[PDB]
């Protein structure tokens, strides 16, 4: 068992094993640090008050369960996890160690002239990562460029860290049923912004958002109005100047016509028609990169915990178990 050392960092105290040197803040909260066991440079997040409340403690436990299960290269992975505590009773603090990645898709897209080749490779890696996540019955629900870690090899990982811009219409008419293809909506929103340099749908709020979305894809016709339960929603949507679906080739006129088509298949209002990750990875656009023998799915994820109402000490303790049974990767 490791031997620790304490430290005063940006108000916050920090106690991590000595395998970790030259901790310096990056913005719970995060330090860039040096992994002496591996030479490699890592991210260390101290969760902020992991067990302050039921919602906190269940979050913390969901956090540890998600990171622990994620083993794919376009998705954040967990190198190490630790607490300074020796007992369940002591147990108050949780630290997460992960690959240092530094920059996000924002830090790229706003200061590098992007080819169509970058676009292809960046979307392809989102989608392959989305495939793996979707296969475990996890929906991300918040895909946006700050949730995509990109390195200098332009190599990409998904994680969780203006939301509404990338959100499906149906998650703004708080529907709660969502298929996985809320994520393919965000992906479409992201790809377009790469091709283009501009936010596809910069709603000024959740009312604007829909105006803006409807302007491009058009108001829903009969087949779609059928599936809308709420008297509210239908009353709102049916209450607009009925709108034409715009011609994507016009909207994204200079773009690669294969990327355009893919957007069409991605930004479909009725989420039964949205292409999936597995299907997009096959679209012509990614023929440079596609490889059906290198597009793994995830082991089954047990997430029945999600519907337990538990006390702080049960979540806590479950979290402790989880820290304990941690085996590093290979
Ligand atoms: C909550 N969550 N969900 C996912 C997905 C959906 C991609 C599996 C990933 C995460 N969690 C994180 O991304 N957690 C995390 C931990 C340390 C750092 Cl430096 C940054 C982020």
């Amino acid at each position: 068992r490791p031997t620790f050392y304490r430290q005063e960092l940006n108000k916050t105290i920090w106690e991590v094993p000595e395998r970790y040197q030259n901790l310096s803040p990056v913005g719970g909260s995060v330090c860039a640090a040096f992994d002496t066991k591996t030479g490699l440079r890592v991210a260390v997040k101290k969760l902020s008050r992991p067990f302050q409340s039921i919602i906190h403690a269940k979050r913390t436990y969901r956090e540890l369960r998600l990171l622990k299960h994620m083993k794919h290269e376009n998705v954040i992975g967990l190198l190490d996890v630790f607490t300074p505590a020796r007992s369940l009773e002591e147990f108050n603090d949780v630290y997460l160690v992960t690959h240092l990645m530094g920059a996000d898709l924002n830090n790229i897209v706003k200061c590098q002239k992007l080819t169509d080749d970058h676009v292809q490779f960046l979307i392809y890696q989102i989608l392959r990562g989305l495939k793996y996540i979707h296969s475990a019955d996890i929906i991300h629900r918040d895909l946006k460029p700050s949730n995509l870690a990109v390195n200098e090899d332009c190599e990409l990982k998904i994680l969780d860290g203006a939301t509404r811009w990338y959100r499906a219409p149906e998650i703004m008419l708080n529907w709660m049923h969502y298929n996985q293809t809320v994520d393919i909506w965000s992906v479409g929103c992201i790809m377009a912004e790469l091709l283009t340099g501009r936010t596809l749908f910069p709603g000024t709020d959740h009312i604007d958002q829909l105006k803006l979305i409807l302007r491009l894809v058009g108001t829903p016709g009969a087949e779609l109005l059928k599936k809308i339960s709420s008297e509210s929603a239908r009353n709102y949507i049916q209450s607009l100047t009925q709108m034409p679906k715009m011609n994507f080739a016009n909207v994204f006129i200079g773009a690669n016509p294969l990327a355009v088509d893919l957007l069409e298949k991605m930004l479909v209002l009725d989420s039964d028609k949205r292409i999936t990750a597995a299907q997009a990875l096959a679209h012509a656009y990614f023929a440079q990169y596609h490889d059906p023998d290198d597009e793994p799915v995830a082991d089954p994820y047990d997430q029945s915990f999600e519907s337990r109402d538990l006390l702080i000490d049960e979540w806590k303790s479950l979290t402790y178990d989880e820290v304990i049974s941690f085996v590093p990767p290979p």
